[PDB]
């Protein structure tokens, strides 16, 4: 029963990989998404991703060969190496500026209080921050 | 006497293990490096590594400690290594296997630079390398 | 009371661990390549401080007698930082081991592990704030 918000947040997936916006995401922007979460995938290995989803062969991918790239990649069941990503300074917790840089570094445009909304809508101990078990929850 | 030569070999050694390229080898890098070469060094035992030489407390290698482990750690296994780069298992590294090792390592080369890395150390001229060959390749 | 030969030795090794070349003095050199091993970046200022503040005869350098008087003398949260290298609060077996090899004294993991259960109160295996605190 597909329903417009779950489109809307598909495209805001889309999106953060579409870094140019022309309506498919190349080797150069996978690898760039991949890089800015700590990973350094080679560009035969990019290629090959792409090419197992490609259904009109042109080595890009298209929105619904993405989805089809979610629904064979992602999985119900590492974590730490994405909270290092977000934990800048490496105190444990993840503040609002480092929340807002990665978001940024995904072509994000954030005010501060929209940043600050969204850490309060994932800060269950009220401290003002991020930890792992409150990054853990806002992820599954 | 240092010379340009010895700086860029180096630069090209310290790029093979420095994969996001930012200056520091971490433990992450290190290890993905060793396992692309048929090793599984555990976390403790690429932090003990990287302890013998770190000189600023961080628990990364940069160049100066980079230099100081190949002093320390290399010697005047090597059959190990070979079988890696040997995919088919013929007992010959062709072009396409060496092609391949040289992209999992994030090197780009061309197709001809290959053919030259080849020209170079296929002694018997049977276009391919064996393991005496890769032996005496990684001395020159 | 005369010192025994053993404390003697023990007192010119934690000295050694500063004055690495055998001269028979610290400089702010040397005492920045071991703060540097810990982490730390201090200016050559901090350090000259340090000195100065140690220093007593004035001749710009700690020599065995100031360093000695140094020891009879003893936040601190920043030094357990400094231990605690990956920030979680404990300093574990190989922090402990590897903050000790890159000071100078190459410790193995059997004696690590001996070390911390000696010093550990709350017996977790670890070294947390307060056992720092309470051992120092
Ligand atoms: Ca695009
Ligand atoms: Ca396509
Ligand atoms: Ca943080
Ligand atoms: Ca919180
Ligand atoms: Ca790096
Ligand atoms: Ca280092
Ligand atoms: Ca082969
Ligand atoms: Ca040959
Ligand atoms: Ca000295
Ligand atoms: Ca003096
Ligand atoms: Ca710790
Ligand atoms: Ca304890």
């Amino acid at each position: 029963k597909l329903t417009e918000e779950q489109i809307s947040e598909f495209k805001e997936a889309f999106s953060l990989f579409d870094k140019d916006g022309d309506g498919t995401i190349t080797t150069k922007e996978l690898g760039t998404v991949m890089r800015s979460l700590g990973q350094n995938p080679t560009e035969a290995e990019l290629q090959d991703m792409i090419n197992e989803i490609d259904t009109d062969g042109n080595g890009t991918i298209d929105f619904p060969e993405f989805l089809t790239l979610m629904a064979r990649k992602l999985k119900d069941t590492e974590l730490i190496e994405a909270f290092r990503v977000f934990d800048r300074d490496g105190d444990g917790y993840i503040s609002a500026d480092e929340l807002r840089h990665v978001m940024t570094n995904l072509g994000e445009k954030l005010t501060n209080e929209e940043v600050d909304e969204m850490i309060r809508e994932a800060d269950i101990d009220g401290d003002g921050q991020i930890n792992y078990e409150e990054f853990v929850k806002m992820m599954i």
